[PDB]
């Protein structure tokens, strides 16, 4: 039936994607963000999800952070109601509020009701943890069409199932809260996790916490041991400044932590303006980073392969944007370049969306080529396909040829554009047509009409026709692996018939364009 959205339900952040026009699109939340914090808060008996919850996660004690850690268990989380009574919530219920929020903004963005999803989980998730996640989906009104592993979703996003060979893929995933490295075997559409190793208390939060310690040490040095660890608002600001500083250090060699009026003492306002260099940050966080190294070696050994047998390495998770992380992974597989070309905080959701598209059976996923797959032609006298841009021409490109009229005293020319390898235009795919009129009366072969086929870097086709005497011109702009193969097959299947046709066709004299009333 309807669309199947792909959901990465992360410990720290969540992300929702869907197939639109044969490409996966990541949907922005109402604050314009492509990921949403996996945080739920409660105030005045109102449920607050995402960015607005994160902004009060220290200051509002009703805030539920890292609920994914309790998924698959019978633990309950307590929150206070407005009246001071206590409410108990299951991990399923809290996760369902995150899913409902994603679902709601997805619906408003797409403009349709959504009732189906593919939801991702860590490779290590057992049945209790997977079933908890499925139940969360059900509570949010989503038929959970499949639960897939996060590294499997990443591999799907990178098209690794299209390799037509056995692929051994290392997926290094460093998120906000968790670290995983999984070794996948991918052959004939089957994904097997050969090994998974990691730490669910090691992620970007821990790097932030080292910056918090650095700021705190500076504060104490500059203000006689001043300690804000029990000041909730100050700690809210420190956590946010620390994450911001870290993110800047992925693109800068230094950053300034700016916290005016962090508190006020008897002596006055405490204003922090503190430099942190990338080098210092890396030194402080070295023990955290180094905890991710041995597990790489461990999964390779578990899978009973050598490092040189790894075909591809994928970087997943927002923390893999850190230069020290990328360099560490590179160091562990000499001669292989880790892939991070798909935004690593979106790649899992993208893979989930791709899986959704597959399960729906839409089969629409288009290609993005830098060379023309099929020949582009104009219809000439007798229904002949006269080529303008030959197949396998690198785009962008413009090609021109001059044509004449097919009949004496012809007033206009039809410009019929077709795609395919067959010699008769009717046997190829019609891409569109237009007419160019105002041609002055003359014998057939006398008028001269310049035809130009132009393909831009985006692969969009502009066909222009200019009468070289009158200077009048008209044009049009023209708006799938299986369809390309179907057309090549049609030519292959009629090769002998078409050769006989071609033997009657001489393209070397000036071509002529007909006009037929419609
Ligand atoms: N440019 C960047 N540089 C450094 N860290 C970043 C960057 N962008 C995002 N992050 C961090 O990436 C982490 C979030 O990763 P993300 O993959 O979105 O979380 P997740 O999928 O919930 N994984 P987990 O928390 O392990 O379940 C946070 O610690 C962010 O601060
Ligand atoms: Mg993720």
């Amino acid at each position: 039936n309807g669309l199947i959205i792909g959901i990465d339900l992360g410990t720290t952040n969540s992300c929702v994607s869907v197939m639109e026009g044969g490409r996966p699109v990541v949907l922005e939340n109402p604050e314009g963000k492509r990921t949403t914090p996996s945080i739920v808060s409660y105030k005045n008996n109102e449920i607050i999800v995402g960015d607005a919850a994160k902004r009060q996660m220290v200051t509002n004690p009703n805030t539920i952070v890292s609920i994914k850690r309790l998924m698959g268990t019978s633990n309950k989380v307590k929150v206070q109601n407005a009246d001071g009574t206590t409410k108990e919530l299951s991990p399923e219920q809290v996760s369902a509020q995150i899913l409902s929020y994603l679902k709601d903004f997805a619906e408003k963005k797409i403009g349709k009701k959504i009732s189906r999803a593919v939801i991702t989980v860590p490779a290590y998730f057992n049945d209790a943890e997977r079933n908890a996640t499925k139940t969360a989906g059900k509570i949010a009104g989503l038929n959970v069409e499949r639960i897939i592993n996060e590294p499997t979703a990443a591999a799907l996003a990178y098209g690794i199932d299209k390799a037509s060979r056995e692929m051994k893929v290392l997926v290094y995933d460093l998120g906000g809260g968790t670290f995983d490295v999984s070794l996948l075997d991918i052959a004939e559409g089957t994904f097997e996790v050969l090994a998974t190793a990691g730490d669910n208390r090691l992620g970007g939060d821990d790097w932030d916490n080292k910056i918090i310690e650095y700021i705190s040490a500076y504060i104490a040095k500059e203000h006689q041991g001043l300690n804000l660890s029990k000041d909730k608002m100050a700690m809210q600001r420190l956590k946010e400044a620390a994450e911001r500083a870290k993110i800047e250090l992925s693109a800068q060699l230094e950053t300034i932590i700016s916290l005016p009026f962090l508190t006020v003492t008897q002596k006055g306002p405490v204003n922090v303006e503190l430099k942190l260099t990338r080098a210092k940050f890396e030194e402080l966080t070295k023990p955290l980073l180094e905890r991710t190294r041995n597990p790489i070696s461990d999964v390779i050994k578990e899978a009973k392969i050598k490092p040189e047998e790894i075909n591809e390495i994928l970087l997943v998770g927002g923390s893999t944007r850190m230069p020290a992380v990328q360099k560490l992974v590179e160091s562990m597989v000499p001669g292989k370049k880790p892939n991070r070309s798909i935004n690593p905080d979106e790649v899992v959701a993208i893979g989930a969306a791709i899986q959704g598209g597959v399960l729906r059976g839409d089969v629409k996923d288009v290609l993005l080529l830098d060379v023309t797959p099929l020949t582009l032609s104009i219809e000439t006298l007798g229904g002949v396909a006269t080529p303008l841009i030959k197949r396998n021409t690198t785009i962008p490109v413009s090609k021109s040829q001059i044509f004449s009229t097919a009949q004496d005293n012809q007033e206009s020319v039809d410009v019929v554009v077709c795609q395919g390898e067959r010699p008769m235009s009717r046997d190829n795919k019609s891409l569109g047509r237009f007419n160019l009129g105002g041609i002055q009366p003359a014998p057939k072969g006398k008028p001269q009409i310049e035809i130009t086929f132009s393909l831009d870097a985006n692969g969009i086709l502009n066909v222009k026709a200019k009468d070289l005497t009158t200077q009048k011109e008209n044009s049009i702009t023209i708006s799938s692996e299986e369809e390309i193969q179907k057309m090549i097959r049609d030519a292959e299947a009629n090769k002998e018939r078409d050769n006989i046709i071609r033997e009657r066709i001489e393209l070397r004299n000036e071509g002529e364009l007909e006009h037929h009333h419609h």
